[PDB]
């Protein structure tokens, strides 16, 4: 249920527009993500059956410790904090990218985005 939704809220931007430092700024806001700033967050685009399809054999094997790593590659953009403050405005440099995503999957749907794969 809820953490689905919550994972869609977080890291799933379906037509994104620009994909530059502003647009990250601007969907960093919209998404609630500031208060305090998150210090990286990813957003994955492109459609929502894909993603839900990691959670199956269809796209996604087992990886580690019970998560899940996807074949197909994904469009995604990679917002990172910069400057000294936690806390609002939150600045951000956007990183897009272009690669299979790591999740956690319960009952078919991905509820966790791992983001250690997204850092440096």
């Amino acid at each position: 249920n809820s953490r689905y939704t919550h994972f869609l809220t977080q890291h799933y931007d379906a037509k994104p527009q620009g994909r530059d430092d502003r647009y990250c700024e601007s969907i960093m806001r919209r998404r609630g993500l500031t208060s305090p700033c998150k210090d990286i967050n990813t957003f994955i685009h492109g459609n929502k059956r894909s993603i839900k399809a990691i959670c199956e054999n269809k796209n996604g094997n087992p990886h580690r410790e019970n998560l899940r790593i996807s074949k197909s590659s994904f469009q995604v953009t990679t917002c990172k904090l910069h400057g000294g403050s936690p806390w609002p405005p939150c600045q951000y440099r956007a990183t897009a990218g272009f690669r299979n995503v790591v999740v956690a999957c319960e009952n078919g749907l991905p509820i966790h985005l791992d983001q250690s794969i997204f850092r440096r």
